[PDB]
């Protein structure tokens, strides 16, 4: 579990976002596993706006931040799962390290601010939900 809190904006991983998520939504995109959300009150994450690949994340599992490299935003294959059927999610950037189910919603930063949340995993590997082509959040 785990939002990104900027602007007036929730971001989520779309297949974790509660029923009161839905009812307030801005803008969600399945092919991306994300669900922005409005909010009432004013959150304080800055975007990344670079193409950093090194960072660190937080992972649940092990509460535990682990420094990682992780490989550029790409349609990555990600099998069928409980939330959706086999397919390809855009914009996904793996790393090579630890994670689990529950681990998704846990934030990825660099040096420049947020650059995504957990999405997929196994083996070995994470992958993240990129955001830092989404400009928008910065506005309005
Ligand atoms: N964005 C998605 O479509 C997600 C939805 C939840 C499930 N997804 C994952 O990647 C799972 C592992 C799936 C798996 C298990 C066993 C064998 C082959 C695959 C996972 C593991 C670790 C961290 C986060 C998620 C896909
Ligand atoms: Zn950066």
């Amino acid at each position: 579990s785990g939002a990104i809190y900027v602007g007036n904006y929730r971001v989520v991983n779309r297949h974790l976002a509660t029923h009161n998520d839905w009812a307030n939504l801005v803008w969600e995109d399945s092919s991306r596993d994300l669900l922005v959300s409005s909010t009432t009150a004013q959150g304080c994450d800055t975007i990344a706006r670079c193409d950093c690949q090194t960072g660190v994340y937080y992972c649940s599992s092990r509460r535990k931040h682990y420094p990682v490299s992780f490989s550029k935003p790409s349609l990555i294959f990600v099998e069928a799962s409980e939330y959706y059927p086999a397919r390809y999610q855009s914009h996904l950037m793996l790393a090579v390290g630890h994670s689990e189910p529950g681990d998704c919603g846990g934030i990825l930063r660099c040096q420049h601010g947020v650059v995504g949340i957990v999405s997929t995993g196994g083996n070995g590997l994470v992958g993240f939900a990129d955001v830092r082509d989404l400009l928008w959040l910065d506005e309005e």
